[PDB]
């Protein structure tokens, strides 16, 4: 076939050809099923035939998408775009998605209008049903070109023929050729005659072919807004196989969760256009400006991949933490990780590596036994791991809860910052970033994180463990307060729980508190301490030097040092000598000065107990201290009641829009109470016992809630129908009159009763 | 005297006395009022007495805020607010904002819980109302302390009293002092025997003062969500006086619109805390970190003043450009710049300050005259001037319309970058901008200026002219990409008309336009190129290195270069010598390199002449061609209907929430040829012409939406009750009420 052809074209631009990439996905759905019986327990897999179905989604005349069952091969667009569905561990009944892709064998993978249509329609179609869009993009951005029928029979008008470097005036059509073209709208001339001659002086080339001209302006940009919008609509994700240019390239940052093969690049322009501009060869590789040392170091990028295969699979292995559609809730699994079981690896005042803390580590002594983490083994996969790396983000599963996480980095990082060959100075430096510290990169890459996983609808925990964000004078130039401010509207536009908790030995301070305190979003926010944790807005050394100083250590002095009180008592005697007076004023503040950094430590001790958890929970601060080794358990259930307590909250407020976040749990917590029992109010505050009976509820007399809704909504109509007739009365009789052509003989018996 | 006391406390700070804000704001007024009276017609002023009124707004027993009527001096907290109504030259009927503020006198301005909430509850107003925050900022951000009972009595646990440097191993409090503070919430012990004595060793020291404590981290979050919201509801100022710490410093850049006196800064960490932290004197003053060098330089400071009322004129003086309200508007003014001149100033090859383009300049010969720029004389206010210079934004007037404004600067910028005073290798780099491109901070100045514009509700003028992002190595790495995506989702949000234009001699090109098609938000997005404009997705001479190559080049020699035709007819000569046809060889080959150099310009020509506006118009990616001269009249009549349209069309959308804007358009197009007559058809084409009619509908349409929402209210009850017939029965009791006993009669008829 021109198959065989084409595939061996694909391969030899390092790529895979288009059509093979639907098999791609049911090879790597199979390595998912097989990788994930690892850490869940699964029903026994589909056979590969009945694992994935795909059909091709092709353009009409109409340019309406159109879904067609035509052998591989067929496409007459450098566009290819298909929906799946298919069988997953997470998701065994099935989930639908929509993947589109350039063919970087046809027209060098160019952007024409047409292939811009069908990327617009194939993504419209993915938020139409709120499914995930998935882009595998490889291509030459917008398409280019010059009008043929014109470049081969225009003819220049000389300031002299017998010497051209004299210059030209400018360019034209014999009256032979112009008088062909002209039927096309090939070009805009006017008439002159000029050294004898009657020539078309060109004043603009149109060009009678479609697609080569600036329409590929307009088409590009309609797509880079359709992208802008997905991002905020649907999941979407994007795998980077030989190269992205241009719009290529803005259409896998606007859809942001992006897969990056080793050695493909992504940029905006070439190595060889700016080494013409510089004057001399500055760079000698494409990879220099867009390849994964560039982009997955400043978190453009999320994954790095070696092959394509292994893209596949990154973008199924993504999805089994995610909801099959904008419509449904995060797919649970029963992990074999059990949920009552404690942590064994325990934070330290030590620093660490907090991937540790999240998903365990080999044991140090008896191996290979494994020192459990809080997350279930197996379940933490990172991204963005080499930008910013003084915090960690990631997706895990909590007892089979698919969550998105972010964790603190203790130990100092070291940053390699590389040379600028543009720049002949430029050597590459080395930069240390203190750990427990927000730094623009670490507060833009935890913006990112929030905000990419709020819109998969993923559940959040934060393993907060920030002094502070850095404010020297450099990170300051550096806008990190424009970074941290961004923390705040992203935790304000949650939409599913946002857990916080201060691990053991971590510590959260003052402007990173308030940057994520639960009262940015008190509707989803909750915020926890370990008890081997601390907070202030100060931190204790800091306080003590505003608040405790040598005035009021010589005080604590007076009080306790048994050498100053004796001292003291003596200084308070009348009718002393001024010699006697003066001798114990100096004895005094001798001893005053071989006490101070002693009593200096005392203090900060002091400071420090202010701090604690107890007080924070007594003041409101907090929910609860928790206690790190059952932390896990604890969460689990809260999450799992969190979850369910939304879920029936969304109905309810569905049945009446007007009632407020406050008004609701009031309002679930009362049915539950006249439901169960005023006897039985504690229930509501144990998570495991809540949980079974929500859930109960919503899966005779567990229709207890859901009737109660119907009348919430009723009553709702009925003041929504009021107050559409109070604002226009002369509407009353008409719509009456509309109302009672059919009713029970009955009813319309009572309606003559009232009026 | 008090009062007295407090306000050289202040003027000792580099401040103004919290009190005197008012009085301040009243002065700045007057000020304005002279100002604007060169740009604009004005009537006379209103006597100051008569300009402002303000009323303090206070926290009651409930922590509800209520307007109160007492003398000034008399907070009880560390925070002051008003609401605010003055006559402006803009709005001079009147014009309502709340203006809150830190008072630096009381406890150093710190933060308390109190103060917290009347910032809130204040905030929440504005809200409420739909009318801009003002923050004047100065405080020390939030509150500290440790509990004062227990610091007098607590004693220490010695390893060893002989010697207290052999360490301590806890605190406590004697039986005698725990008696007293354990009945108050003070502390947490455990009673313990140690060394013959009974103890209370403190476990958690909670303190009965309250608004020392965590309290005040939940309290900053809380205005700090407030603030982010409020960013996005209302217009919201800040004013940064003598210095914003932590929450300070974030609630000012929440705001995000920021004014800051010289000498103040705007911080998180104070020099002295870091130098403790670094081991070293690395910083010797707060400026350092947040004085205007650093965050003007860096777009978190939008505009710099000398003092206070210089601080208080600008807030009024930005506000002039602004809504009343969310409920409002545009304010409109009758500017003396008429609208129906030319534009005298004319951008050029060369480069130039696009300022000029914007403001005009003045005459190079016969001055004092004036070489006048497309927008009202004096109107333009530019903002984050000395950040990212490659892109320049401010707000300006068009025939008194006030509009935002993005435009591009073309000659070189020359950046300076501070050395890191912690790093000692640091020396300060000096950087060359190129002009005409989006850099990664020129990107992000535009998303931003996008956004703070559209949400003061401002239309947007654009003047395109953007050969490209800088795509090379270092700035690459530092994130062009994200921020040029930034562009496009800024756009796509945008709620009222974006006019974008290359203006001539200007050139818009591949990733330059592709984030600012049209297309992106075509409800209110529209695109027009100058004649002297040009555009594609790549400029002629990369185009050519690509599409018109060396065989491509000689191609046309063999058809054009009468020599090389002569050579090439002779090769073609039979039975030569193996030395002829060599040297003939090498007289094509010689003049084929001699022509190269000419015949490349020649083919940069003929791609030059696809990227035309002709072009651009037939293909349907810009709406018209214009010319620069007269495009200042254009524009006017163009915005000023667009805004009016925009407005009846919002009419429509009420009266049927269901209608697409497609249909809207259509109904409204539909209506205008019923009134004026199918003959009449052409002028709806014609901007001024329907801004007129338009205009008269505003002040025969308004019957039509009084039908459509007849319509759309029948059929929505239709809708619900369809949807919910247990419901009918009693709607129909409260139905009954609004109808005439003959139509009682009526439905009994048939009931």
């Amino acid at each position: 076939d021109l198959l065989q052809s084409k595939r061996f074209q694909a391969q030899s631009l390092g790529t895979t050809y288009i059509y093979d990439i639907p098999e791609m996905f049911r090879q790597s759905l199979i390595k998912l099923w097989e990788s994930m019986s690892t850490q869940a327990f699964l029903p026994s897999p589909p056979l590969p035939s009945d694992m994935l179905t795909y059909t091709e989604l092709v353009l009409d005349d109409q340019g309406q998408l159109v879904h067609m069952n035509r052998l591989p091969g067929g496409n007459e667009i450098g566009m290819v775009a298909w929906k799946m569905t298919f069988k997953s561990p997470e998701y065994p009944e099935g989930r639908d998605i929509i993947v589109i892709g350039n063919d970087i064998t046809y027209r060098i993978g160019s952007f024409g209008p047409q292939e811009d249509l069908l990327f617009l329609r194939a993504s419209e179609l993915a938020r139409a049903e709120g499914i995930p869009r998935i882009y595998v993009s490889a291509n030459s951005g917008a398409r280019i070109g010059l009008a043929e029928e014109i470049r081969h029979m225009f003819h220049v008008a000389w300031v002299d023929p017998e010497d051209p470097y004299k210059g030209y005036r400018y360019l034209y059509l014999t009256p032979q050729d112009y008088k062909r073209v002209s039927a096309l709208n090939s070009v805009h001339c006017e008439h002159v005659e000029d050294e004898g001659e009657s020539r078309y002086k060109i004043t603009d080339i149109i060009g009678k072919e479609e697609g080569i001209g600036p329409e590929n302006l307009r088409g590009s940009g309609m797509i880079a807004g359709e992208s802008s919008l997905a991002y905020n609509e649907i999941i979407t994700i994007s795998l980077v196989t030989c190269r992205a240019i241009g719009i290529g390239a803005y259409l896998v940052r606007l859809g942001q969760r992006t897969i990056q093969v080793e050695n493909s690049h992504l940029i905006l322009t070439g190595a060889g256009a700016l080494n013409k501009v510089l004057g001399r060869e500055v760079y000698t590789s494409n990879n220099q400006l867009g390849g994964i040392q560039i982009m997955h170091n400043n978190g453009v990028t999320h994954c790095t991949v070696c092959d394509d295969f292994e893209g596949v699979f990154t973008v199924l292995h993504w999805l089994s933490y995610m909801p099959k559609s904008v419509h449904s809730s995060v797919p649970l699994l029963n992990s074999k990780d059990p949920i009552d079981r404690i942590i064994e690896f325990v934070p330290t005042k030590t620093p660490y590596d907090p991937r540790w803390m999240l998903a365990g580590r080999p044991h140090p002594t008896q191996k290979g036994q494994w020192l459990s983490g809080f997350f279930d083994y197996g379940s933490f996969s990172e991204i963005m791991q080499p930008w910013a790396q003084t915090v960690v983000v990631g997706r895990a599963r909590l007892g089979g809860i698919p969550v998105g996480v972010v964790a603190v980095e203790t130990r100092t990082v070291e940053l390699s910052i590389p040379a600028d060959p543009a720049n002949l100075d430029s050597e590459a430096k080395i930069i240390q970033q203190a750990g427990q510290v927000w730094f623009p990169d670490s507060a833009f890459k935890t913006y990112q994180a929030i905000k990419d996983f709020n819109r998969e609808g993923l559940p959040l925990m934060v393993f907060a463990n920030w002094r502070g964000f850095s404010g020297g004078m450099k990170d300051m130039y550096d806008q990190v307060l424009k970074f941290g401010a961004y923390i705040v509207d992203g935790l304000r536009e949650c939409c599913q729980p946002v857990l916080v908790y201060i691990p053991p030995q971590a510590e959260l301070r003052g402007g990173s508190w308030v940057v994520i305190d639960s009262s940015i979003n008190p509707r989803h926010m909750e915020m926890y301490a370990d008890r081997e944790s601390r907070g202030s807005v100060l931190e204790p050394e800091g306080t003590v030097e505003i608040k405790f100083r040598r005035k009021d250590l010589v005080k604590t002095m007076r009080r306790v040092d048994p050498v100053y009180i004796h001292l003291a008592e003596r200084l308070g005697t009348p009718e002393l000598s001024t010699a006697e007076r003066k001798e114990l004023e100096n004895k005094l503040k001798e001893r005053e000065e071989f006490l101070i950094p002693i009593y200096h430590q005392v203090a900060v001790q002091f400071a420090d107990l202010h701090d604690t958890p107890g007080r924070m929970q007594e003041k409101g601060v907090i929910s609860d201290i928790l206690d790190w080794k059952t932390s896990r358990t604890f969460f689990y259930w809260r999450l799992r009641r969190l979850l369910l307590e939304d879920l029936v909250k969304k109905k309810i407020h569905n049945a009446n829009p007007e009632l407020t976040d406050g008004q609701i749990q009031a309002m679930l917590r009362r049915w539950f109470v006249e439901v169960e029992g005023t006897v039985k109010a504690y229930v509501w505050d144990n998570n495991k016992d809540l949980a079974e009976w929500l859930e109960k509820q919503l899966t005779g007399v567990h229709s207890v809630i859901e009737e109660n809704i119907k009348c919430i909504s009723r009553d709702y109509v009925l003041k929504q129908i009021r107050s559409l007739v109070q604002a226009n009365p002369e509407v009353a009789m008409d719509s009456i009159i509309h109302m009672t052509q059919h009713i029970s003989p009955t009813q319309r018996a009572e309606v003559i009763r009232i009026l």
